[PDB]
């Protein structure tokens, strides 16, 4: 029993983190096989960030200008290329610690672990989610760029995020490992405002199921609702619309607890309208939305 | 910017986790040098747990009854001994992945990372704290015993906790790596109720300083207080008394923000008396107490 915001074990990813320096800037790179992936803004000066022409700036860079260090040993760069907003630095040595891996592009609502790094060295690990506005709420200081987000499926690491930017509002933006930004964000120091950060309804429901499984049941009520009625309330509270696909995804949790998905929706509807009244659910005074249904089943079943 | 409940990178500890089986029970062990540490209740049947005589039960066990597996390879047990509530299984092979380590006994209020494991395999990592009632609020299923709590200081892992028990109220109890339980708990299936789970005041203050550093400033007010006046309010709200030692520990955060510790105490006093009014601080609707002052400085400075 108990339910925590749990990250995946970070060891497999720690074995891939390297330091990348271009000129005076140092950030992190991800070393998989004989390729080091990093944000292309490593080539920029602070002046360049205002309106960078990355193809033009990259012409002035050679393999020997990209300093890649793995621990205290230098890697030899034998090629470089730009793929969207990431650089791929080909090195002469395959990472001996390369885990089984995949590059995946996640959807909003999906969670992942982040291994925050500075100078190619891991500082900490935390869990977050791709927000519906395509930002993430991370913990990143200067030097953290190139830190990655991932999920693990037994022994395969699915990398889904690489950190690139902090917006003026303190929220974060980045790319998948193909270098495509999530959402409309760009790697430029310009006015980029995020859209509405709606709540991930299917994840809140999953977390209410985790609460019931772990003994917190005070919020269960005598009501039910329909998807359409629930969605009228969800729209009012800036919650994402619940679809029949979400109801199907919640099936295993509904079966485990014996609480029909629409009955849990009615409990969530009352919590939205009535508030918590100073009470807590799984140690939280707000409705938590950064656990997917898969995360809840995984944590409640002890998948390793 | 941003502030997350961050755990230490778990790789160094993943390299130490093994499976320990005695009879029909399988739990986790911690392999450091040529010793595997695990809960002594691995020798118990479910009937034994009601009133176990561990010295007597251990007489019936030989080295060959303790099956220790590291990954898919078996370790040879050449000795066994009981130290308080842990067993130390001497193996014929030193763990080649043994990090620099220490065994420390933490005080209530101190935080640590837990690497939840099942069958010697890591499932996830999360952050928690030694509660003032000597319980921890973890996420542990059957099979998780022997999972450990730790802190890292650059390359030295300080192990502080080994998981042993879940109380009937869903909270957790365990030992340090010398086998001494935190608090009054015992490794017996008996009536063990926890005391008051008071809030760790110095940690709440540290987290309010993290909120100011990360831009959440709405709770700052025009007031100040004294330690004695603040403590009258803290006692009323089941908060731990704040001492001058806590004020001294908060010095670096006070210097960073320019907010005197007693002024922050006055902000905390108003939040306790007035509530949050539906507002949030660092994405929380309650006052968070599982970040120590050291955690706040570490996260806000990017220590690796
Ligand atoms: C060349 C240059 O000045 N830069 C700085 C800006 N960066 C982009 C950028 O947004 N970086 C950062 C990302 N995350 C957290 C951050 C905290 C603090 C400061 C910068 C952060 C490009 C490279
Ligand atoms: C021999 C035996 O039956 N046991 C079981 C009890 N254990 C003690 C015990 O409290 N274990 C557990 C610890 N943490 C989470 C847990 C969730 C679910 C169940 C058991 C948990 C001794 C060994």
């Amino acid at each position: 029993s108990g339910f925590r915001k749990m990250a995946f074990p970070s060891g497999k990813v720690e074995g891939c983190m390297v330091q990348v320096t271009c000129g005076t800037t140092t950030l992190n790179g991800l070393w998989l096989d004989d390729v080091v992936y990093c944000p292309r803004h490593v080539i920029c000066t602070s002046e360049d960030m205002l309106n960078p022409n990355y193809e033009d700036l990259l012409i002035r860079k050679s393999n020997h200008n990209f300093l890649v260090q793995a621990g205290n040993v230098q890697l030899r760069v034998i090629g470089h290329s730009m793929q969207n907003c990431v650089l791929k630095l080909k090195v002469d040595t395959a990472n001996p610690k390369t885990p089984k891996y995949k590059f995946v592009r996640i959807q909003p609502g999906q969670t992942f672990s982040v291994l925050a790094c500075y100078n190619g060295s891991p500082s900490g690990v935390y869990q977050c989610a791709m927000r519906p506005n395509f930002t993430i709420k991370g913990s990143f200081l200067n030097g953290s760029c190139g830190s990655v987000g991932f999920n693990i499926d037994y022994d395969c690491v699915s990398f889904c995020y690489m950190h690139h930017m902090e917006l003026p509002t303190g929220v974060h933006a980045g790319t998948d490992l193909e270098g495509n930004f999530y959402g409309p964000f760009v790697d430029r120091q310009t006015a980029q405002a995020a859209g509405t950060d709606t709540t991930i309804t299917v994840n809140v429901l999953a977390w209410l199921y985790a609460a019931v499984i772990n003994g917190d049941r005070w919020f269960l009520n005598r009501f039910t609702t329909t998807l359409n009625d629930f969605n009228l309330v969800a729209m009012k509270y800036n919650y994402e619309p619940l679809t029949q696909d979400h109801v199907d995804i919640l099936g295993p949790l509904s079966a485990q607890t014996g609480i029909a998905v629409l009955d849990m929706c009615a409990s969530l509807k009352e919590l939205l309208q009535n508030g918590m009244n100073g009470r807590t659910i799984l140690g939280s005074a707000l409705l938590e939305d950064e656990f997917t249904p898969f995360d809840v089943v995984r944590q409640c079943s002890g998948v390793t």
